[PDB]
């Protein structure tokens, strides 16, 4: 019954398609129409760290897989999979006859050498991801036949089938077992032979050079890794590469209801780009069949995609981003400017510089007036809002601002006008920004501005991306400015909420590391940081959705009452494209890093008109 792409005909090579699919391949629905065979899927790539495009663009191939809707997951490589009443126990049921791109069994023993020769090896991961923790507790993960694996946490943790549909939980899945243990000192005798054939001197770095991890670029560097992705790496992606090209995967194991084997599409092209304004030109000349990652979040881009619909031959659909904040203010409470600190970790404080801003002028300047003032909560139609959370200290009310930073003794002024410390300098704040958002660092030149009029000084310290990050890491900044998660995505990332992402939590991430720690390293939080991280290890390891919901809502509480992270406004929509000859394109899916899209509507099933 199962039929090939006519491309895969002329492969002599290749067995029969029954015997490259499973026994039971996976059927996918299309979202609108069965498709035909054909075409290359033309789309964009910006720079040479942009890896996740591709991710994003075939998409993550995990255990399980987000609905369109994304309110829950289904078994995606996992056949079916279940639960135990006490939900420690998460029991995998693999596809039997399953294929890697090379031909050679998909089984238990690639998820169990995932979880238990990578993952969880000490050595290879110093700190284990937290994907595959409850609560800093790592699972068993054992083999009980070729395709059954079983996963014991020693808590409950009902999060697992949500986590391992986004793209960082998709580890269980990246490694053959086969192609990667040539590289691993337990299984490769001469694992000594490999490092002086590749640039490296020790295992981990040979493991990531050659098998790569979620988010390396190293991940589609080479044609000879493995995956079980629906295309293949053929032009690789490099470090100074003008184009990647993939073909599709001839043991690809999906099928459309007819029983034709996926992808549709026969081959992808990503241009790699450097500067933006190449990237917009290209897409309103429509020469993209898919572009939903790059530009939406430009809302500069939004009008000039509209006018040339007709003209490029392409649709724009606006996407909901699932940040609950565009351009959030995280306030570092482990400054390290002391005089700073003592202001920094004052409810009232941080109250006054939410009331000296403007939100209407932060979406009229930067935004076009397509966000909206916000916070940092959840939206009203998620189960999780909370109205003091999402709107507090929204409305300007200078004279308050300034009311305030009196009563904290902030009234002697220097020669330039600005209040200073009763026993100190300028009152200033240092914000990091990456310099590529523009829309993030026009904020906070007016943010600049409004803040002098309450005698405060903001000094802005715009830097590459990779810069930023070590600023962050190395607790040398006293705002950063990012966007907050939450709105739609807030249970999978919490971190706006409390401090347990080591990168991202930046309230203080020396809060965060303390918290990753078990209190060995990093700075204690205070009393009411460390109350939500007891309840989130609560939280996380709630034995019912009833528990769980009672106490992710203490946390979020707790979070408003503190207040300590501004936002701006929450997203304006996220405009993408696709071609008009490009059928399957869900044009409702939200937008967001934890669906991965747009591969969250399924590209193996779009196709060409």
């Amino acid at each position: 019954a199962f039929t090939q792409a006519p491309m895969l005909e002329q492969n002599k090579q290749l067995p029969p398609v029954d015997q490259r699919l499973p026994e039971k391949p996976l059927v996918i629905k299309p979202i609108a129409s069965n498709g035909v065979y054909g075409g290359t899927l033309r789309t964009v790539m910006r720079g040479n760290a942009d890896g996740n495009g591709i991710l994003r663009t075939i998409g993550p191939q995990g255990l399980t897989h987000w609905t369109q809707d994304i309110q829950t997951v289904e078994p995606y490589v996992a056949e079916s999979y279940t639960v135990s009443p006490d939900a420690m126990e998460y029991t995998f049921k693999l596809r039997k006859g399953m294929k890697w791109s090379d031909g050679t069994p998909f089984t238990a023993d690639d998820i169990v050498f995932a979880m238990n020769d990578v993952v969880l090896n000490k050595e290879m991961f110093p700190q284990t991801p937290s994907a595959y923790l409850v609560g800093g507790k790592a699972p068993k993960v054992s083999k009980v036949d070729d395709y059954t694996v079983k996963f014991e946490f020693p808590a409950a943790n009902l999060s697992f089938p949500e986590t391992l549909a986004t793209p960082l939980g998709q580890h269980p899945t990246l490694y053959q077992k086969k192609y990667c243990s040539q590289f691993h000192p337990a299984y490769n005798k001469n694992v000594q032979a490999e490092f002086t054939k590749a640039n490296v001197k020790d295992w981990p770095s040979l493991m990531r050079a050659k098998c790569s991890d979620i988010e390396l670029p190293s991940r589609w560097s080479s044609t000879e890794r493995p995956s079980i992705d629906p295309w293949l790496i053929k032009e690789p992606y490099g470090g100074a590469v003008t184009r990647v090209v993939m073909e599709r995967n001839p043991f690809y194991w999906q099928v459309d209801p007819t029983g034709k084997q996926l992808p549709y599409v026969d081959r992808i092209q990503y241009a790699v780009v450097s500067d933006l304004q190449a990237i917009i030109l290209a897409a309103t000349n429509g020469q993209y069949d898919i572009e939903a990652r790059l530009l939406g979040s430009d809302v500069t881009s939004r009008p000039l995609m509209l006018k040339n619909q007709q003209k490029g031959g392409y649709k724009v659909f606006g996407q909901t981003s699932a940040n609950a904040n565009a351009a959030g203010l995280w306030l570092n409470q482990t400054t390290k400017n002391e005089k700073l600190r003592k202001y920094m970790t004052q409810h009232d404080f941080r109250q006054a510089l939410s009331l000296a801003m403007d939100r209407d002028e932060i979406n009229k300047v930067a935004w076009l007036g397509q966000a909206a003032p916000w916070q940092s909560g959840p939206f009203k139609e998620s189960k999780w809002y909370n109205e003091k959370l999402a709107t507090q200290y929204l409305k300007l009310d200078l004279a308050q601002a300034n009311q305030i930073l009196d009563r904290l003794g902030l009234t002697k002024r220097d020669s330039d006008g600005y209040r200073t410390y009763p026993d100190g300098g300028r009152v200033s704040l240092d914000a990091i920004v990456m310099i590529d958002r523009q829309a993030m660092v026009q904020t906070l030149e007016l943010i600049r501005r409004q803040w002098q009029k309450a005698g405060v000084e903001l000094v802005i310290k715009g830097s590459e991306r990779s810069l930023f990050y070590n600023r962050a890491t190395a607790n040398d900044y006293d705002i950063s400015i990012d966007v907050f998660p939450g709105g739609l995505d807030a249970t999978l990332n919490p971190r706006a909420y409390v401090a347990v992402h080591p990168l991202e939590s930046r309230m203080s991430l020396e809060w965060a590391k303390w918290y990753l720690s078990g209190g060995k390293q990093g700075i204690e939080p205070n009393e009411s940081m460390k109350k939500r991280m007891a309840l989130y290890d609560q939280f996380v390891a709630a034995k019912t959705q009833s528990q769980a919901l009672s106490l992710f809502k203490q946390i979020l509480q707790i979070s408003a009452d503190e207040f300590e992270v501004i936002g701006t406004v929450r997203p304006a929509v996220i405009s993408s494209l696709h071609s008009l000859k490009l059928q399957n394109v869900n044009e409702k899916m939200p937008f967001g890093w934890p669906y991965a899209t747009p591969s969250l509507s399924l590209p193996q099933q779009w196709y060409f008109s």
